[PDB]
């Protein structure tokens, strides 16, 4: 998170870190044992990490449980991003508590303006590399389909919306990615993509999350 704050110890209980032997991507737990994250994040050897601050010291409501399966969208193109969705489903129910707890699902999607939070252990520089310990947040909100699509022509498509600030200096980046996006307590996007990080111009993309409820609740229910 680029130009962010430290959020807080636990303040964000249903942010996931997807580790293997490292911190990779981030994800949102929708229940006890379901995590939502990014296609483009799939990997073998998922570690999932809940109740996570500081990512590289064991202080206490961490809770490390394996990933049983790795669900991709069918149709995601890793090429365009599009549709860049993935469940993963835990090993065991996670104990859900104060510190770990689910995000609800979009009932509508969410219009321009709505203020959102967005979160994760992603590199912090605009130009250059830095990683956090504790968990960075950043309130941004959902900009116009006009603007999304003058910033990156031909490349939205309707399952991506852009968040963020067009004068730059704000934005989500590496290591950020399958991250939440929640707006009004409801989980509306997912960190997908962006041309560089924090650049002028050039705000973040994220999966438009309204738009697979149907396919989740399915998938779920299948699983
Ligand atoms: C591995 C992976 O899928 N990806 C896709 C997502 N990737 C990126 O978007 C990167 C870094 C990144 C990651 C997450 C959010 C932001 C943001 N600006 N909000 C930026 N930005 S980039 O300019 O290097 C970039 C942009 C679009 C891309 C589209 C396809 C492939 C690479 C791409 C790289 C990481 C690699
Ligand atoms: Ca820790």
């Amino acid at each position: 998170i680029v130009g962010g704050y430290t959020c807080g110890a636990n303040t964000v209980p249903y942010q996931v870190s997807l580790n293997s032997g490292y911190h990779f991507c981030g994800g949102s737990l929708i229940n006890s044992q379901w995590v939502v994250s990014a296609a483009h994040c799939y990997k073998s050897g998922i570690q999932v990490r809940l109740g996570e601050d500081n990512i590289n010291v064991v202080e206490g409501n961490e809770q490390f449980i394996s990933a049983s399966k790795s669900i991709v969208h069918p149709s995601y193109n890793s090429n365009t991003l599009n549709n860049d969705i993935m469940l993963i489903k835990l090993k065991s129910a996670a104990s859900l508590n104060s510190r770990v707890a689910s995000i609800s699902l979009p009932t509508s999607c969410a219009s321009a303006g709505t203020q959102c939070l967005i979160s994760g252990w992603g590199n912090t520089k605009s130009s250059g590399t830095s990683y956090p310990d504790v968990l960075k947040c950043l309130k941004a909100p959902i900009l116009s389909d006009s603007s999304c699509k003058s910033a990156y022509p031909g490349q939205i498509t309707s399952n991506m919306f852009c968040a963020g600030y067009l004068e730059g200096g704000k934005d989500s980046c590496q290591g950020d990615s399958g991250g939440p996006v929640v707006c009004s307590g409801k989980l509306q996007g997912i960190v997908s993509w962006g041309s560089g990080c924090a650049q002028k111009n050039k705000p973040g993309v994220y999966t438009k999350v309204c738009n697979y409820v149907s396919w989740i609740k399915q998938t779920i229910a299948s699983n």
